[PDB]
Order: structure tokens, then sequence, then C-alpha cells
């Protein structure tokens, strides 16, 4: 397991060693992504050696126990922690109320790291580390498998390549930008400021 794709393995082996880790116990580790693709971008990782290397699509289909445990952490145990993190990344003026509708949770259909990781992130996609269409698309299309996706609605592996070829479009308003990733980025910034302006008075 010496591929760079195995680099997450350190967080579940020795979570006590990394400042990036904001919660762990015997079962899971909540860690900040080192290349955040939104203002807040966290990963929830199982520490189970027999689950960490299972593909997320096989997890969704055949490991509901784990799915339910992860959800219980996100929506229960760690909810307050995640909202506080969001306030640190966005604005302290934001309520859990407003943040709840500004966060998404799910797996990549074709992860790039080998250890199972659930993405927990704000919707903005305003971040320096979002650098190409593939990044953006991987979070705003069916390639992002929302944790509440029914098994019957899981994406087909074969058809996954075609998503990354399509014009860029804003997730919030649907405006398209062709392949002008740079124009998309400027617009995402505009969308975030708008959401933030509306939301801080609430
Ligand atoms: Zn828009």
């Amino acid at each position: 397991h010496m591929s760079f794709r195995d680099n997450l393995k350190v967080y579940i082996e020795s979570p006590e060693s990394y400042k990036n880790v904001i919660y762990y116990d015997d079962d899971v580790v909540l860690v900040r992504d080192m290349f955040p693709k939104s203002k807040m971008h966290l990963l929830l990782m199982t520490r189970d050696p027999h689950l960490t290397h299972v593909h997320p699509l096989e997890i969704m289909m055949k490991h509901r126990s784990l799915v339910e445990k992860l959800v219980s952490y996100v929506q229960g145990d760690l909810s307050g922690l995640i909202f506080d993190e969001a306030r640190n990344c966005l604005s302290q003026q934001l309520t859990n109320e407003a943040l709840c509708n500004y966060i998404k949770v799910g797996f990549h259909a074709g992860p790039s790291m080998n250890n199972l990781h659930l993405h927990i992130m704000t919707l903005d996609h305003v971040s320096p580390s979002l650098k190409n269409s593939a990044h953006y698309i991987s979070f705003t299309s069916p390639f992002f498998v929302k944790i509440d996706t029914p098994t019957s609605n899981l994406p087909t592996r074969g058809t996954l390549t075609s998503l990354f070829q399509e014009d860029l479009k804003c997730w919030r308003c649907g405006e398209t930008f062709g392949r002008h990733f740079t124009k998309l980025k400027a617009h995402l910034q505009e969308e975030y400021d708008d959401w933030l302006d509306k939301s801080v008075s609430m």
C-alpha cells in the first residue's frame, strides 16, 4: 500500500498524530481534506481494516450497517462539530439552521484515494484547491453519490467517464460556461457572496 493513493491510511492508523484530525474514536476519524474543494471540506473515514478498502459503491449496496453508522455521526454525534467548523471556514454569524442546507455528504463513485472516505463539505466550491473541471464535476454530478441515495439509484460504473466531458454549469443556478473553468470559478465566487449576504441576517 505504497501508492500515493494510500496516503489517507495514516489518519485511521494514527489519528492522534495529525492536527488535521478534529475527531476520532475507535470507529471513525473526521479529518480536514488537505486540498479542500470547498470552503469547508472534511472527510469521515472508517477505521475498520475490512471496510476501508471496500469500494464505496459496494459499501452503499452491501454494507448498510456502515452507511447508517456514518450517517449517525454526521447528523448526530458530530453535527455540532461540523457546524462549528463551517462557521470557522465561512462566518461566525451563520446558524446551524442556515448551514444545514449548505452542506452535502457523499462518496465519489470512483475515488482517487484507496481508503474509504465520506465527503462532508459546503456547497460553495469556492477554493484555491479546486483547479480543474474534473474536480468540480466530481462533486456536482452523479459521480458524487449522496449518502442518502437509494441502492436502485446508484450510478452505473461503465457510464461514469462521460460526465467529465460536458460543459461546466453552476450547481446553484444552472448557468453554463463551456470549458472556461476560469469563468466558472469567478461565478462560483459571486454565488457564494450572494448566499452569504442573504444568510448572515437569518
Ligand atoms: Zn450560478
